[PDB]
DNA sequence: ATGATGACGCT
DNA sequence: AGCGTCAT
């Protein structure tokens, strides 16, 4: 009872932008505003293969993985735009640049944590503290969340979707002690302020769109955000836990949709998050290990402690592409010209971070893939990346794969290769 | 023949 | 270090 500890102590968020490549094509191309369409890699093959899907095009039935001629069949006006192609290859810079805009703008108003190009995790604890002093007890409007949903609300004794999402609104701040500066609810209402102002900022800015959870730890925000998209936010109360989880399949939280999840359900015989609660936490670790065990025993409470790290740098700078097929690699010389292309690509990425974020990378990865293997990667080595020039990367590339060609002859590579992949690690501060 | 990324855990 | 898992 009064020693339960209930996982109520910070207040986070995640923002994710919505079809985030694009949105980017949408804004450097206005024909493709407010449409079916879709981002697209490659050409050749099918129609290149779909990346990124906007709402209209999801509509449809368009998604990810789908080659563009398939789309085509059950969209027929869906629009499309390229990624760039640069040496031979995909080339991400104009998405990278994005996210940058985007990051440093979240960055006013909190500490953020990249996780990946188009989400970042928001640690609003202390901005909440300070917005609550600012407050002085005065009541929150519902004009101060225009566009937030209360998970679980409305309940109890219109069919629009504008209006149900003002009954629940109003139903929580109906409900709401907004004396107290240390409520839980009351903290993540605020915290859902902010982001609203954040979400503004965003828009207005960048002319970009997102979806953002608001919750006490990472996993629920998360799992909030994806509960009302696109350009909406939802917030998880420690009370809505219950009702939201006993429903939830296992696999559509964080770290269990693949194969510790599929266990989960196979072991346990169980469906939905909340069925976790049903097992002691010496159970689960034996059945999934001491830290999963202990993780699944608080998640399936709503408790997570994973703390929102202070990153708004990826750790590593990388450059692959598969060769699949008849087009992998046979010959040394097809290798040495493929692993210059992903060098000259690495070196100016690596030149721009540098001058950008003062620190240079000290180990090169090289990857590779060879033909029959179901791996995704079938060998990885570290080299020394002591000079940003991409000849010595890629001539130290080859140098650490060179044995792995089975060949007598020298001039041939066997088994050809459908994977290079080059990638910088370990930065130190310059 | 999805592809091109990127973070983190295990031994 | 090198391999694997999970995810955008
Ligand atoms: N397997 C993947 C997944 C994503 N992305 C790239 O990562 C971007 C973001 O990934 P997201 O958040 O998962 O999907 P969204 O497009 O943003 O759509 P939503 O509104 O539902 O969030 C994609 O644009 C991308 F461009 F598509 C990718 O390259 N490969
Ligand atoms: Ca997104
Ligand atoms: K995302």
């Amino acid at each position: 009872g009064p020693h339960m500890a209930t996982g109520q102590d910070r207040v986070v968020a995640l923002v994710d932008m919505d079809c985030f490549f694009v949105q980017v094509e949408q804004r450097q191309n206005p024909h493709l505003r407010n449409k079916p369409c879709a981002v697209v890699q490659y050409k050749s093959w099918k129609g290149g293969g779909i990346i990124a899907v906007s709402y209209e095009a999801r509509a449809f039935g368009v998604t990810r993985s789908m080659w563009a001629d398939d789309a085509k069949k059950l969209c027929p006006d869906l629009l499309l735009a390229q990624v760039r192609e640069s040496r031979g290859k995909a080339n991400l810079t104009k998405y990278r640049e994005a996210s940058v805009e985007v990051m440093e703008i979240m960055s006013r108003f909190a500490v953020i944590e990249r996780a990946s190009i188009d989400e970042a995790y928001v640690d609003l604890t202390s901005a909440v503290q300070e917005r609550l002093q600012k407050l002085q007890g005065q009541p929150i409007s519902a004009d101060l969340l225009p566009s937030t949903y209360i998970e679980g609300l409305p309940q109890g004794p219109t069919v629009q979707k504008e209006g149900m999402r003002k009954q629940g609104l109003f139903q929580w701040l109906d409900s709401l002690q907004i004396d107290n500066l240390t409520s839980p609810d009351l903290q993540l209402t605020v915290g859902a302020v902010i982001v609203e102002e954040m979400r503004a900022a965003i828009e207005r800015e960048t002319g970009f769109q997102c979806s953002a959870g608001i919750s006490h730890n990472k996993v629920l925000a998360k799992l909030a955000c994806g509960l009302n998209k696109p350009n909406r936010q939802t917030l998880v109360s420690h009370g809505s836990v219950p009702q939201l989880f006993s429903q939830m399949p296992i696999r559509k939280i964080r770290s269990l949709g693949g194969k510790l999840g599929a266990s989960v359900i196979e072991i346990l015989g169980i469906e939905y998050m909340g069925e976790l609660t049903q097992f002691t936490e010496s159970q689960l670790q034996s059945h999934f290990g001491e830290k999963n065990g202990s993780w699944l025993y608080a998640m399936c409470r709503g408790i997570e402690h994973d703390p929102v790290k202070p990153r708004q740098l990826p750790k590593t700078i990388g450059c692959s592409k598969n060769f699949p097929g008849k087009t992998a690699l046979a010959t040394r010389e097809q290798v040495q010209w493929w692993l210059l292309q992903l060098a000259q690509e690495l070196e100016e990425r690596l030149t721009k971070d540098r001058n950008d974020n003062d620190r240079v990378a000290t180990q090169l990865v090289v990857s590779i893939r060879v033909q029959g293997d179901k791996r995704l990667s079938s060998l990885r080595r570290c080299c020394a990346l002591t000079r940003y020039d991409a000849h010595k990367m890629s001539h130290d590339a080859f140098t650490v794969i060179k044995n792995c060609n089975t060949s007598g002859i020298q001039t041939e590579w066997s088994p050809p290769l459908t994977m290079l992949f080059l990638c910088a690690t370990k930065f130190s501060a310059s």
